[PDB]
């Protein structure tokens, strides 16, 4: 794709992208199944509803080319406003949660969290890395194929497109920094038992998606792809069991028309 | 729709206010606190009492009347804001659990939320529930007729923050798909031992102009301020826990703007 | 009011903390904390209550008037390394261990103004009975636990206004600059920086600094570093002095 | 490793990409990326750590295209490293709390990886220059490791004898060596150490972050003998087994380095 | 006397943590606590001290003086704390050794004369041991600000860190920077890079001027407490590297 000048035209698209934490029954939307532990890497068979997955959505756009002429037009993503939706819901310390102590309130959601988004002109490109190459992953998941011990560090065979919602477990996959030429991604992982969730909301924060040459992701087939993972931490039930809790992510993307050489 | 800043005599004004927190106020002596937290064992039977639920604060500030070809509107340019009474938490001598024998009282700490908005209309809110089956009490305005989807994103839960001491903080967030004519800022920090960290200074200003140099435009010459400042949990002698909240100060500088 | 800059001077001051000073050996400490079970009966002893520090620095009487204008301040908390003494009087972290560090709730605050600091009263417990020698909100109500606009005071006496009762008032102080950070919690680590390379500019948007009314400069502070835990598990506030170096210039104003 | 000629000519850019594997010990064929369980001796006088328990610095030398047709010219061309994009690969694999880990409490999830960590990279036109410093100069280091020679008690602070090139992968223990700030004129290095048994790992990924490698004079590392040197250490923290034993977990580091052709005096 | 306007000096300054025997260079003696302020007699080897070195500069001699323009500085050997296999308390049964952690202080100064210090004490009644220089004739005011307690950092391994701070009312001809982090479980956080430079020029563009052709470097790098198998605690410190760029300035 030879990139020419901006047309001077604009549009905004938006999306609330639901989280995919596992959803173990019809009432526990936004949560995973309780975490179970197998004593040994040798026999690790997690249930599907226990595994948070990456979220993704394809936003279709109208074709711009009256004829395909020497030059074509593509939608170009310029900026994104994004935020995690429902952060104040973790102030519900009155239902279902283990008491911090006798006569005390419920335990807050806390622990390992991951907050990730991407905007691209094509599906997010992912690289597989496993904690345990011998994990047996369940039907409905898409995980690294024919993993080896090298899969626990870096095995260049584990390449995937984030091409299915609620299928790619967050624990098996990361955005691939060796690809994603036509997407921008941003993530923070914070690990530990007692990590406090720290979440910010503001409508004043804009991420610019333009690269060094002033070019944003280009919607090559007239579609825009948004991707997310927002594991906020672990909910501790009265019983002591733990479940992931996730929140939806809002996207507002400003697009403009870009001329490219046919 | 937005034309030139109008300068001249009386083309600038400044308004200020203190917005009290709405933490629940469980009796006539415990203004600024919630009722003690109680925990029900299951999502199926979650019935919080009204006085246990901190709510969003909000007020409408009138501005000098402007005439309704271009409309004139007040444009909010800057805000100075801070939480009032942060040093009150250095009272460790009254009603608080002893950190240990011979020790002082337990500081306020734990989950906190600090939030403010300045807009030309009421703040627009999106509903999200920890537990869609929560039974909320009379006197609250909470997401109407919630479903399992209401635990993640249900687009039916749209509201204006149009009543003080009514919209529980746990049910509602600012809606990033709306608020075209407002600026909002919030930080949630969760966890049992989270330390409150609060800054005061009369030298810090937030600029409310967007990328085009336009601030919120005040419809019907009204400015809307919103806040929630849950500082954390106060731990009584017996180990019961209550929310503590503090008031928020606003000083807002405005200018006249030609429109449409 | 304010015309052109006319004529330089520097003043410096070390302002001692007022942590309660429970006896003549424990200067810089409060009396041990005691807890009363209920808000209905809360009568803190004077020596248990840290208070705001303040000094008035007189300046040459220059009298269209001329006024001293505060332009910059360099400020530093003095003695932060004294907290590395874990061999004197502190609870052992465990058997065979060293002493427990100073830690917990802290407040670091200073102000420079051309008049006394304007303060707003807010109370944890309106029914608190404060001791003789303290100045605290008069006629408090339940509304004094949030915002009660009656509670307005000038910081006009050293070692009298308890830190727990008063904050700088953001609705006043047009003629002062203030800065504070409160960090609350049982195990909060003190974090303190020193450098002689940091200057705070005191000029407002129009390039005007605080103007010294009646040729006086006012410095204010509170530096509660945390709690010292003694051998038996008692807790006391520890505070440190604050240094100020203020550059002033002469400013013309309208008569 | 991929070496891609993005542009040819005087304004030639070469992009070098590579994934550098961590060297945490690899105690068995199934625990690639982990150390051997930590064991503690009572005393400094009897400290003999096992080889597979000691994480080592990762390093590779990447050969670049020859630039000089005529070796006899008054001026020669060198590859100059101008930018690097880097990140740690597989950070989400720490969300597996279901495999082999101590429960946080009865009926709870697995304990996350946490504790002391070190995240470090370097890009240079020669091997990284290292200075030795030991916790305990009387440590007896195992065969297969390269550690400070004839250390003294002064080796626990600064002993200027302990100079080394990071010239072998999986051999220089992270605990014995740091980058030498008195040398490395032709390399850029960046590291953060965070110590404590409850330290949470905090790791960021983005394809938008670039580090500029030019010094004050606008000059990047110059690749001597057409050689680019990448080095890393990414100890994420400790994994706690069901038994309560603790092992280091490491992750691979990606590098994307942009290089230009600089004329230098022969 | 400063009128108008190159060399690089470098130093590895060793830490002075106490060094309780020939094998524990870089550590302090185990901590002991006395129950009361009235009876506080710490042993010399238990007390970390400020490090300092006088660095001779080429003689130049209306007069010319070396002016310090920039410093690069780094704490040396931070990865040594990844030894959790040697002499440390186990964090739980079968677990690894306890990391170095707790109270820390990281400080450096570059000056054209010795660092000027102000005394402040946790406990004015402490009796300090022979070989230390501590506040003379301390009073209860020594717990806050007592202007009697002025000293020059004029001796390596003599001025205990717990007794002295840099004096912000002096040091007109030096630049200093320190951070104190207090508490039992504070994690050490230490950064290395050869890309970071501190400019030493004041707002007028003048760096420290080297009197008697001498440059003074000062440090304190208490990393935290090492907890041995028995539960005893000792300070651990690391060396600090300095690389200082100097230029010639005409004075009178
Ligand atoms: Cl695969
Ligand atoms: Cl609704
Ligand atoms: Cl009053
Ligand atoms: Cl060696
Ligand atoms: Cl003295």
């Amino acid at each position: 794709v030879e990139v020419l000048e901006v047309k001077t035209a604009i549009t905004e698209v938006e999306c609330f992208l639901n989280p995919e934490m596992g959803d173990p029954d019809e009432n526990l939307r936004g949560f995973s199944l309780k975490l179970s532990v197998q004593n040994d890497f040798s026999s690790d068979s997690p249930q599907r509803k226990m595994l948070p997955c990456y979220s993704t959505a394809r936003i279709p756009l109208p074709n711009l080319n009256e004829d395909l002429s020497g030059n074509l037009l593509m939608w170009e993503a310029v900026t994104v406003q994004t935020e995690v939706i429902g952060i104040t819901s973790m102030l519900n310390l009155h239902a279902g949660s283990q008491k911090v102590h006798e006569h005390g309130g419920g335990k807050p959601i806390q622990g390992s969290n991951f907050h990730f988004f991407a905007v691209g002109g094509e599906p997010l490109e992912m690289q597989g890395v496993l904690m345990n190459y011998r994990s047996k992953y369940p039907d409905g998941t898409i995980t690294p194929k024919n993993p080896t011990a090298q899969s626990q560090v870096m095995n260049t065979d584990h390449k995937a497109y984030l091409d299915k919602n609620n299928a790619y477990p967050v624990e098996c996959w990361v955005p691939d920094p060796s690809r994603n030429e036509n997407a921008r991604y941003f993530g923070t992982f914070t690990g530990g038992e007692n990590v406090p969730p720290v979440l910010h909301v503001t409508n004043t924060a804009t991420t610019v998606l333009l690269d060094e040459q002033g070019v944003g992701p280009l919607c090559k087939a007239d579609s825009l792809y948004v991707s997310a993972a927002d594991i906020c931490g672990l909910f501790t039930n009265s019983s002591g069991t733990q479940q992931w809790r996730g929140l939806a992510r809002y996207f507002k993307i400003r697009l403009r028309k870009r001329s490219v050489k046919n």
